[PDB]
């Protein structure tokens, strides 16, 4: 494909970044793209108590969160100064990210580490691990419940 | 050096891992080793409100934290399953870590991401960035306040 004609470093970055572009242009029609069938989302740290999720579990969560909290105009950007960290050998890419969205209750805007793992070919995501701001996310969860 | 004869990947992992070995064997006479003079520790996420610190600032903080909470027997290990993520071109290593210590009040045991950046030679750390468990670390700070 056109992905395979790119150098591996570049391919890994494009594949990993796609996760964010997908979130920004998300619709029910197309859903979550550029993931392997068996891809797993892991939410770090363990203390946060979010189990690993399949693509289908992720899609269900995101539809509901967006409805419940009237969220839209998602935008993701790298923390100023940060860079993509790419381990070609291990098919991994590490980003230091901000995610922003408008919602009924104001704005969602949190900071994250994401660790993406691709398939051997560097063309799809097989794992995404995101380390979240536990204090911030526990507050969002409490705003969402009964709200 | 012996370090310079090692392939760069291995050099980077050794220089990044040294940070945790230094933490385990920490003492007043030897201090913090394996860092550039101008090395900075960054604590993420920004919401946690901890400023960047110099080697001197880190050393003083650790002395204090160990005294105040009577902490000892530190151990660091990679989260089971995780691996070191090495970006040779950018001189970076990413670890998914647990840190454990005995203290008066029981046990400190938290989960992190560390992003280590070396000098161009890969022999010294010039930046350490650690993404912490904000709920957990808030508690620990609250417990450290008069107790
Ligand atoms: C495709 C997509 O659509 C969405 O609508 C949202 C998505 C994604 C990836 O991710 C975030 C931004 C968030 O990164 C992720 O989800 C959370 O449940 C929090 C809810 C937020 C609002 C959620 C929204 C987690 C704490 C585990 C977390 O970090
Ligand atoms: C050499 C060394 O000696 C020490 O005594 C400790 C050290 C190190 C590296 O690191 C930790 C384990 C911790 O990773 C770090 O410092 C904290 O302020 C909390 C206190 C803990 C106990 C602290 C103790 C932070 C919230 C920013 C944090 O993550
Ligand atoms: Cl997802
Ligand atoms: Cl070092
Ligand atoms: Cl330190
Ligand atoms: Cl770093």
């Amino acid at each position: 494909t056109d992905l395979m004609a790119l150098p591996l470093r570049e391919r890994l970055i494009q594949t990993a970044d796609h996760y964010f572009r997908n979130m920004e242009s998300f619709d029910l029609e197309t859903g979550l793209t550029g993931r392997t069938a068996d891809c797993i989302l892991k939410v770090l740290p363990a203390s946060f108590g979010m189990p690993d999720r399949t693509n289908e579990e992720c899609m269900a969560a995101h539809i509901a969160t967006r409805a419940d909290m009237t969220m839209k105009n998602f935008k993701a950007w790298r923390v100023p100064g940060s860079i993509p960290i790419v381990d070609e050998a291990n098919r991994k890419v590490v980003f230091h990210m901000e995610i922003y969205a408008e919602m009924g209750d104001g704005v969602y805007h949190n900071e994250f580490i994401f660790i993406m793992t691709t398939n051997d070919e560097g063309t799809l995501l097989k794992e995404v691990a995101e380390y979240v701001d536990t204090a911030a996310e526990k507050k969002f969860a409490a705003e969402r419940m009964a709200r």
